[PDB]
């Protein structure tokens, strides 16, 4: 679809089996998701945002069907405001920002 | 035009004379600037994202040019890394996420 920006771009996620609402988000390099669980073996791992850094755990090659459109990458899991899906996915389903 | 997200969408922008790069942020409700000095009243506020929050000083009405798109509005500066540019602004030069 065209998503416009008056209001948040949350969409409906597919995660585990589970259905989850997520934040499109180009300013994100990375895809965060609120603890759970995800069947992998995971990593801790660091990442920054405006507030400082947040130990995460990252999940690689992990299934996500991100508004009908399937990606399968690198998700990080760990205390964000609201799940958000990054330029590593956003890039997988295809996504551009135009004007 | 049309802006990938194989790397991060930055693009030049001018806010009170001063060029400076930008992220189109659709993750962002409001747009954040990096720390500089700007006349005018302003207010008291905080935000918050991955690590936490930080106080910032709210300017209304400011007229920022986005790749030569005109827009102006609420504008936050503080502590960021980097310059974000919200929806706020990015519905007023008719920006879209397209997949
Ligand atoms: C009320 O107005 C606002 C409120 C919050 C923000 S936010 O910057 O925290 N953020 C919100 C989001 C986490 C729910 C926007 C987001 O795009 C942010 C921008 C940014 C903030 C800080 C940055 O430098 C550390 C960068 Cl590069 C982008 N990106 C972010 O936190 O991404 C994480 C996950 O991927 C990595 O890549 C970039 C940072 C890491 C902005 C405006």
């Amino acid at each position: 679809p065209q998503v416009t920006l008056w209001q948040r771009p949350l969409v409906t996620i597919k995660i585990g089996g589970q259905l989850k609402e997520a934040l499109l988000d180009t300013g994100a390099d990375d895809t965060v998701l609120e603890e759970m669980s995800l069947p992998g073996r995971w990593k801790p791992k660091m990442i920054g945002g405006i507030g400082g850094f947040i130990k995460v755990r990252q999940y690689d090659q992990i299934l996500i069907e991100i508004a009908g459109h399937k990606a399968i990458g690198t998700v990080l899991v760990g205390p964000t405001p609201v799940n958000i899906i990054g330029r590593n996915l956003l890039t997988q389903i295809g996504a551009t920002l135009n004007f």
